[PDB]
């Protein structure tokens, strides 16, 4: 009736059921498994030429209104049975059906909830909602989106939220944003062969210049908002300055650090995923939470396909770069981490470190368990990219599913977009 | 026909068919990804009561008899003939067959050329095998493995070998090996409930106990080998103490280390899981390999579970040990890893560091795809448990699936046996 799961490092037993109202979209059988593919076809939701069949909506509206009333600590069979009905007609006498304000509110949480890859989950129900629904232009969405990016800001004391644009239609008047997030730095072919800023984001860029942008060709330039709105060929649109926070790089012993001239936005939001529930589409609902350091010292810093600093930072701490058995590495990335998380603290920047993040995620866990027999959770995501099993959910045995609402990727606007203009 | 394999740090692509071989028994569906457990009843070959049947004998035969001829450089169709005949027939008049010397030999290694979990398989090749199949006596199996130990062991020059002792029977004359390493040290639970040891081999340790093994009550005591030989009740043997090679741990710039009084053994081996080939089951067959410092650093020293010394380490290093957010505990893993990889060198025993691990890995996952279209990979157990995305294994995508002949987990000898005396 379930899967039993156990945690090697204290012991303990969960048993899931909640497995069992997960759609099957996963590609793994029992000849292989393909849980490490980086962006799998089964959790991205391509672009659409015709409108949802009411006849394959209807259920799934149904569904997800149940969800939303069972939620209620209180039955409320009247309402909820009337909601049911009028769900019903609309979607005849429309062809599909809108969500109450209160409903899109439970919607964007439970997604986050239901989101395997996500860390933070603990503080799913710390969600600001902003109500783009009846957003018309790309102007318009600008708005919108600067509004979102001053809130959660809120100079260095993060907050959480997502921005929700119209629902999907006929897959022709789409509203959304190509760029993968919403604040991210150019990458830029110079003609000596050589790349300046960051390298995994060469092609973006590129694109922005071919779209009229001009290049500053700078090591930290933030590139603008590509911004699709109404199906209608993208605009291009600048975030101000002023509402993009930075964070300049110290460490708290080594003084050369600064030397490096080092810097990253504090608001990480993913800006390209489509929210779906009770079979409606969202192709635009950027999103954002606060960072987590390995995120930045790990990944932005030491990948060798991003800024790749690790071997400076190996040279002035004096240490033997020649030789791998020395662990210079694992040495220099730890002080890296060590300068990302004072550096945000001492500029007062919310951050978190992965063992607080591991051990949060672990309370989360337990409770989602006890709460609804379940918790969907992707190791491979969740592990943090540096001093892994020194952490708890190292030693988590965990079930990976796709429930209902969900936060799905999508392919890059780009690559389908038919050009009017 | 194919699957896309990509490594994201280098953009490198491959292209996987070798899945198509794979036995269908992975426990992951399209409802939910099983990807993460630990020992999954998918990969546990189970005891038996009856010798199995030549149906499915037969066709698993000649399979591997085919994969066997199909290795050779130079085709030898009349002897690939001859051998599909005898033993076609030779499982006719006897239930069951026997495989050559050679066969052995190509089966072990093709074995570990197929461990998903095995991140030092470049190797593979280089195996010798010691071929135990006439054994009767479990004092023979005792001689058989220290000779195994003192020959892998070379004073420090570790070399790859197994010990393969007679296939599996009716089920009830099982030859095997009950520790699961060869070697190990105890577990001690105390009069007041404190635990003296590796509290993880508490419950092997007791029953070596319960059989007559007399406890030292030591931080470092090698248990004694618990060897069954023909489904007998199993007999302990210890191994002489000059047949293992220890290390005493120090650090090349804090004095202090050596005060924690650490050691450990130098040669790592598995002891017991199942070897399969052809249909036929060898549940006594140890190997060894040489170290991958993180195990001992990250896994044994560090583990909560464990050792646990990360605090007290932290502690003499000075560190602030009350904020997780100065990673101490990564400063302090890193210290007791370089402490491994020094000691172990500056005694000259055989040791591997997890970059250059992960590097040779890349060349032979390279070479696999070149050779056969294919290579089973488990993306969670190939990660080192430190530094992750700081080695290149980290980026690439994998996909994982059994193959034969392969090595499987068994269910721990002492649950299920039927004790005689
Ligand atoms: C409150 C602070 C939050 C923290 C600390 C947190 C942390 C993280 C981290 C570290 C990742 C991994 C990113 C990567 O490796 O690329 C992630 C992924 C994700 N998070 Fe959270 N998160 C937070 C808030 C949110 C919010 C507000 C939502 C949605 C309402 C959300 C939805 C997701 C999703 C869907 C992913 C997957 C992204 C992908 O697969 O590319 N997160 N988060
Ligand atoms: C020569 C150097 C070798 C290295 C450096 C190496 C390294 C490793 C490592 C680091 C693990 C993970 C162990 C764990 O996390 O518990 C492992 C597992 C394994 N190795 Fe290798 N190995 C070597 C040789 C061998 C040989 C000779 C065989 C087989 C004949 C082999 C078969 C396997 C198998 C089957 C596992 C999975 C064990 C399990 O699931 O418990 N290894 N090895
Ligand atoms: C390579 C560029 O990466 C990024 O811009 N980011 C890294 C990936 C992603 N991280 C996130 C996202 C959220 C919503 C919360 C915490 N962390 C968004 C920010
Ligand atoms: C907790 C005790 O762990 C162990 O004794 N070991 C850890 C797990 C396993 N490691 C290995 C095995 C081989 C064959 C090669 C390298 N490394 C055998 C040794
Ligand atoms: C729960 C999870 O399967 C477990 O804690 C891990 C993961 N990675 C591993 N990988 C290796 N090399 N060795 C292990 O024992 C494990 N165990
Ligand atoms: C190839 C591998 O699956 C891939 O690089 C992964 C692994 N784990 C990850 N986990 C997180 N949190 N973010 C990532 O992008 C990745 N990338
Ligand atoms: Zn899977």
């Amino acid at each position: 009736r379930h899967v039993r799961i156990k945690n090697w490092g204290s012991g303990m037993t969960f048993q899931d059921t909640l497995h069992h109202k997960a759609k099957g979209i996963l590609t793994c059988r029992s000849k292989s498994c393909l849980g490490s593919i980086m962006t799998p076809k089964s959790l991205t939701r391509g672009p659409r030429d015709k409108p949802t069949p009411p006849d394959e909506l209807l259920p799934q509206a149904i569904e997800f209104v149940n969800q939303y009333y069972g939620s209620f600590k209180e039955a409320k069979i009247e309402e909820h049975l009337a909601r049911v009905e009028a769900v019903t007609k609309e979607i005849e006498t429309t062809g599909t059906y809108q969500l109450t304000g209160d409903e899109l509110i439970f919607a964007t949480k439970q997604a986050w909830r239901n989101a395997p890859r996500c860390i933070g989950r603990i503080q799913w129900s710390n969600l600001q909602v902003f109500d783009a629904r009846s957003c018309s232009t790309a102007r318009e969405m600008f708005e919108h989106i600067c509004r979102h990016v001053r809130y959660s800001t809120n100079n260095g004391n993060i907050r959480s939220a997502i921005t929700v644009f119209p629902q999907r239609s006929d897959g022709k008047h789409d509203f959304r944003v190509w760029n993968a997030q919403l604040i991210r730095y150019a990458g830029y072919q110079m003609p000596d062969g050589s790349i300046r800023g960051d390298p995994a984001n060469v092609e973006f860029t590129q694109l922005c210049i071919d779209l009229g942008w001009k290049p500053k060709y700078g090591r930290f330039d933030v590139v603008p908002l590509v911004l699709q709105a109404n199906g209608r060929d993208p605009e291009l649109f600048e975030i101000p300055p002023d509402l993009v926070l930075e964070v300049a790089m110290e460490h708290p012993k080594y003084e050369w650090f600064r030397e490096l001239e080092l810097k990253w936005y504090a608001l990480p939001a993913v800006a390209n995923m489509l929210l779906e529930v009770g079979g409606l589409e969202f192709p635009g609902c950027p999103f954002n939470g606060w960072y987590m350091g390995t995120e930045i010292g790990v990944r932005d810093f030491c990948d060798v396909q991003r800024y790749n600093i690790l071997e400076e930072v190996g040279r002035r701490m004096g240490l033997e770069t020649h030789k791998l058995a020395s662990l210079w590495k694992d040495q220099a990335v730890v002080e890296i981490n060590i300068a990302v998380l004072h550096s945000f603290q001492k500029q007062n920047v919310t951050i978190m470190d992965h063992h607080s993040a591991a051990e949060s995620f672990m309370k989360y866990m337990q409770n989602e368990y006890r709460s609804r027999g379940g918790c969907p959770a992707d190791w491979i995501w969740l592990v943090p990219p540096m001093s892994g099993s020194i952490t708890p959910v190292f030693h988590q045995e965990m079930l990976n599913y796709v429930l209902s609402p969900f936060y799905y990727y999508q392919v890059e606007a780009w690559k389908t977009h038919v050009w009017q203009d």
